[PDB]
């Protein structure tokens, strides 16, 4: 089986995940919502950007009532940004959970504060997408976030051309365990080649052991032939997630330049002496757990 | 055809309806919306829980950009969950009531009445005239009241509820605008409302409106197939009066345990000198 150090590593990651992933989104509050009764190549790029990831929004009340928001079609105007303030609040809530996740890991808190900042900058979106996938319903095409749900709107082959959507469907198909998800989070978090990382050697050694632990876990708990090459598939998915991260960052900067919507914590993570430019990140890392 | 006096009578009513009926609800704004996320008391809440379950409707908002917000009410599960839409309905009812007050105000036959009778008539008829106006935006094929960008959609079981049976039966008559506005006048000028002093004057005015409606139908729908349309209209008015009484007692029971009525609504339904007990109504009539 697994070595006792690998067992302890998985248990610490899983403990951290449980403590910092509010999978019922019960503490996501005070978010913005679309109002009730509401250069050319750059706009053309932005309009193609937003239409790819088009979702409707549903809020179930504690009483059993339901509010449902259907987004407008693109009529060439500011109507395509109606959901961005809400998405900024949701992404910000997710990022805070990801920050708390890293803070609980012993190997992360032992790193210098500037490397903690640079790793969180490099990995925050990726870790958020990994968590979002665990609440993704591939049959209904909806992310189920507690009383909130985000449903992709109607074909499906065309939708899969959007890399972010293809990633979520492909990753869901692997039917990963919680332990495999959290090891993916650690491999992405401890990436030695993120910009600004000074302790690249210690990070690379850490990433290698998380990858070794993931491979050993898969060999210990998945005898079926449906899971052949599963470790390599997961590592390829992580490489793909890194590519999607870069495309998404460019997409956000294009939208933010035309229609600013990013919260102050997002502006820090996307870059819109390391500690001076990241007062919020610095603060959250000092507050501890 | 109609006599010149009947022609002018219809003209004033249609002019009144045109000036005071916001048929696209373009000026209904700033309304409330349901939140985004003992011994005899138990018998009171028991009767009230049944009352709200008859007032079950879905709600839709169509924004200018093409976005749509939709609200589906909860199922009855105790608690104020069954009260979630009462603030919105209070705002819609109050907006509609104000239009009815403006409607009566421009009618010369109404202005000539004493202010106390004007108050008494509006109290007795306001709800009825609101339902008559609501019938003209009711879509019988979809069960939806289309109020501009707002829609109220329901969700033989419904035909048992008198309010819904009323709206389907009235819509099936396919009345003209002139016939709706004469319906409103006949209901507004009811001599048998509580507190009416000039009973004989109001009765004579109602009869003239009814004769005008009867003559309108003979002249403009002479085909023998509309031979009893006037009597059908009068029967719908009688049924609407019955629904008005049922709605009032239902509103008072809800108000008693969960206050929701606006100040103007409190005056119209008698919730705590006829003028001094209706200061808002009096003000709206004096402007």
């Amino acid at each position: 089986g697994l070595t006792e150090e690998q067992r302890m590593m998985i248990r610490e990651l899983m403990d951290a995940q449980m403590k910092t992933f509010d999978t019922t989104f019960s503490h996501f509050k005070n978010f913005r919502l679309p109002g009730v009764l509401s250069e050319a190549a750059k706009w053309s790029q932005v309009r193609k950007d937003l239409c790819s990831l088009k979702v409707s929004l549903q809020l179930r009340g504690e009483d059993g009532s339901v509010w449902n928001y259907k987004p407008p079609a693109d009529s060439g105007g500011k109507e395509i940004f109606s959901l961005l303030p809400h998405m900024a609040d949701m992404s910000t809530y997710m990022f805070k959970g990801i920050i708390s996740f890293a803070k609980v890991i012993s190997y992360f808190r032992d790193l210098p504060i500037e490397d903690q900042i640079s790793l969180l900058k490099g990995a925050a979106f990726e870790l958020c997408q990994l968590r979002f996938n665990t609440v993704f319903n591939a049959e209904t095409g909806t992310w189920e976030c507690g009383r909130l749900s985000y449903c992709l709107e109607d074909g499906f082959q065309q939708l899969l051309l959007e890399p972010m959507l293809k990633f979520h469907y492909m990753l869901k198909k692997l039917q990963l365990h919680e332990e495999e998800y959290v090891l993916m989070q650690a491999i992405s978090l401890f990436s030695p080649d993120r910009p600004g990382v000074l302790q690249h050697r210690v990070v690379d050694q850490l990433q290698e052991q998380f990858a070794i632990t993931l491979k050993s876990y898969i060999e210990c708990n998945r005898p079926q032939p449906a899971h052949r090459f599963l470790f390599l598939k997961i590592m390829a998915m992580l490489t793909e997630l890194r590519s999607i991260n870069a495309q998404h960052t460019q997409r956000l900067l294009r939208i933010q330049d035309i229609h600013p919507f990013a919260t102050p914590l997002m502006q820090e993570l996307f870059g819109i002496s390391l500690t001076e430019r990241h007062k919020i990140l610095h603060r959250l890392l000092q507050e501890g757990s």
